[PDB]
């Protein structure tokens, strides 16, 4: 029977590209004899307008019925002056991931061919390519571990926040990182600041116990800062890049802005039981919303991650894949994709989601 | 009176550019009529194989003693297999920190006027320049923070360290960045994750109520993640970078590979007395230790900030700034800032201290 997908397109871009995303769905449904079934449910600004907060218990409960979400994006100017902390994109992201456990996080980022000189590297570095999967441990660490808070008052008021981990969770976020670098260039790179983290000692330790299992594979270890430094010099050599919470959220982000394509990114967040949140890895570009402007391919990728691996789809995720291939080579670009002088050439998000759900059906 | 600096050189490169900020210095004596006396102390893994640890009690006392501390770079190969907590880089810096109250980090990167080549970001974006002062807060936040540590076994084993920050921490650091952008372009942008952490509520709570005193400067806060991006398209737009301890150290490494030019980096890490610890901001390259390869330019403006701001010589500080960038500009350049064709005009390090000895001498 049905799968079921609740819809959490959220602010500004996010139902424009779901959109493309829905229709490309289609096209993989009646290709692939799949029967799915979507539901829609507001979440994060468009939920604190309609509900009076960024997740509410009506949408929670749709993704609890449901085998996956597929998530738009969430925030805009409009909530940018609540407390950062009642705002909408922490206040429907923590909560899905603790709520669900969604413990792994996977952010593919590769430099596609043709569109080098899009991404800010100089062009030496750029036209090597690169092609980085980061693993970011997505429940555990700094985001959720307590004590957290606040005490005191005047100058010796202080805040706190204690980053946690175990074993258990190291261990599980490191298999996901060895076992993606086996099907890839088999090298983890693990990314930690254990010179001054009893986590991160912890962490390394442990990565360093699972690579048992993984004689295959090549483990090196990291501190975040130089990582941040040699991604700018020589991402062509890393291949998974297997990180804590918050290591994972800055480096995963500094890997997405070197591909200089955002709008082709998408991501995969979870859990053990193969639910999963599945979304775009850039924001909500509330200045292009509406417009027919913004490049649907990162929410149409994250269907096909979505497919992969809550739906165990993997001829469907694949042809979308495809699709997305398919067009990035025949000359269907959205506006950010193309030089300032090339920009004339630029097709709107519903020409993308039109010629990529085509393709699925033509059988590509 | 004599000023009084402790000098540690520590390992690889650290004695032979520390030679030759000695003879810069040496100039700076002789024209301005400073009298400084230094003593040679171990430190890192120089220390560990002559006294057992990265930093000896005598080393320590002899920093207590003195008005500054020239600091070299510490580490290696050599060491590496230590646990990364007794290793020498850790064990030299952070103690050194902690027992000087060395709270303020500031570290200036600048793309140099014909170096931009160097950058590793695209040449449209390098072309523009940038001129980014990092200020990190040193003694705070979750290097030093407690409980730190592990408890249990087994797969239930847990490791802990807790990142806190008291308004008074914080209110320190904010006026040091917005002093410093008072006297650059006025403008402080303040990182952190209040999104995620009560510490980066309290920080930007802190440094919003900091901004007050200076209303001729702008702030803006900016998230870490969003941070590391950004400073990969627009560059140029930042002025004074204002974060805590962990965000501060993989910022400033970030901005510091962007100039392509490492070796011109120096950095000033001080307590509210004046006394400092200065260093260049990179390693201690162990490959081209003794080879006479090495860029000193780092180690001698590393000098030059300490006569600023530890011997309130703002003039001879000056003059060393001045005749380094006469090096640069009258061909004066070792290897590692030399494109692949032009490195036969690469100046050893001892050519580069001589050259910009003699600009000092000479009244530049
Ligand atoms: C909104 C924020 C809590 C979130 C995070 O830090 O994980 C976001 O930056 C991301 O990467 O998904
Ligand atoms: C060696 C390490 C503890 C140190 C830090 O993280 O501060 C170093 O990375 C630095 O930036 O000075
Ligand atoms: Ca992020
Ligand atoms: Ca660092
Ligand atoms: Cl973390
Ligand atoms: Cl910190």
């Amino acid at each position: 029977s049905s799968y079921q997908i609740a819809v959490l397109a959220g602010d500004g871009i996010g139902p424009e590209v779901m959109a493309e995303a829905r229709k490309v769905l289609k096209a993989v449904e009646a290709r692939f004899g799949l029967n799915i079934e979507y539901t829609e449910y507001d979440v994060g600004g468009i939920a604190i307008d309609n509900h009076g907060c960024p997740l509410p218990e009506a949408t929670l409960k749709g993704c609890e019925a449901a085998d996956a979400i597929l998530f738009g994006s969430v925030g805009g100017p409009k909530w940018e002056k609540l407390p950062p902390n009642e705002q909408p994109e922490r206040g429907a992201l923590l909560p899905l991931r603790g709520h669900f456990e969604l413990f792994c996080n996977l952010r593919p980022a590769k430099l596609h061919d043709g569109l080098e000189h899009m991404s800010p590297l100089r062009s030496d570095i750029s036209a090597r390519g690169f092609d980085v999967l980061c693993v970011r441990e997505l429940t555990g660490g700094i985001y959720f571990g307590k004590p957290k808070g606040r005490q005191g008052e005047g100058e010796s008021e202080e805040a706190f926040d204690t980053m946690r981990y175990s074993r258990r969770e190291i261990s599980r976020i490191a298999r996901i990182a060895f076992e993606a670098a086996r099907g890839r260039r088999k090298k983890v790179t693990s990314v930690d600041k254990a010179n001054v983290l009893a986590c991160s000692v912890l962490w390394r330790q442990v990565v360093e116990e699972v690579a048992v299992d993984f004689p295959d594979v090549e483990l090196e270890h990291i501190y975040i800062d130089n990582a941040t430094m040699q991604l700018l010099r020589r991402p062509d050599e890393f291949d998974v890049m297997l990180c804590s919470n918050l290591f994972g959220d800055i480096l995963s982000d500094e890997i997405a802005m070197l591909t200089g394509s955002m709008g082709l990114l998408s991501s995969a967040s979870m859990n053990s039981t193969g639910f999963g949140l599945f979304e775009p890895a850039g924001g909500s570009a509330p200045d292009i919303a509406g417009k027919g402007i913004a490049n649907p391919i990162a929410q149409i990728l994250s269907a096909a991650l979505m497919l992969r691996h809550s739906l165990k789809q993997e001829e469907a995720a694949s042809a979308i894949e495809r699709a997305v291939t398919k067009a990035l080579n025949s000359g269907y670009l959205t506006g950010e994709l193309l030089s300032s002088d090339q920009r004339h050439k630029a097709k709107t998000t519903v020409q993308m989601g039109d010629f990529i759900a085509d393709a699925v059906k033509a059988g590509v």
